[PDB]
RNA sequence: ACUGAAACUGUAGUAGAACCAAUCGGGGUCGUCAAUA
């Protein structure tokens, strides 16, 4: 039960019940003047291809590549042992990658070098 | 060349009105570490 205050002011005017709006003839045109705002402040010929909005959706979605998610390691397999440092020194002393974009979605090597 | 007597500083009046002990915060999470020879 969303209402402004002109449809509150209505509603604190009555001690009988009286009709809501119904918002969902409005959500499509909030969430759409948030996404005009974004576009505007932000730059973007599309809501979609602002940056944080691109990146944000993708977290929210996941990767479509079908790699897994695993903080890094040398082994493809989780090793018993607290040693996923080893991919961050041969990534030190190998293509020295950064952490991908999150819009990009590209995944790690196991091995860096 | 005679002490006056006797007479309750009491009676009425609410230390009270107003004021939110409150505002913000996912019980969360990943790269080494160490300095000589």
């Amino acid at each position: 039960d969303l209402r402004n205050g002109a449809g509150w002011r209505d509603y604190y005017g009555s001690l009988l019940e009286t009709s809501q709006p119904d918002f969902t003839t409005l959500i499509s045109q909030w969430i759409n003047a948030f996404q005009t705002a974004v576009k505007e402040e932000y730059g973007s010929s599309s809501f979609d291809q602002v940056t944080f909005i691109k990146a944000s959706g993708q977290s929210l979605q996941g990767f479509h590549d079908n790699a897994s998610i695993h903080y890094p390691r040398s082994t493809p397999e989780p090793k018993p042992d607290g040693e996923a440092f080893k991919w961050f020194v041969a990534n030190e002393k190998g293509r020295r990658l950064a952490l991908p974009a999150l819009e990009k979605s590209q995944s790690f090597p196991i091995k860096p070098s």
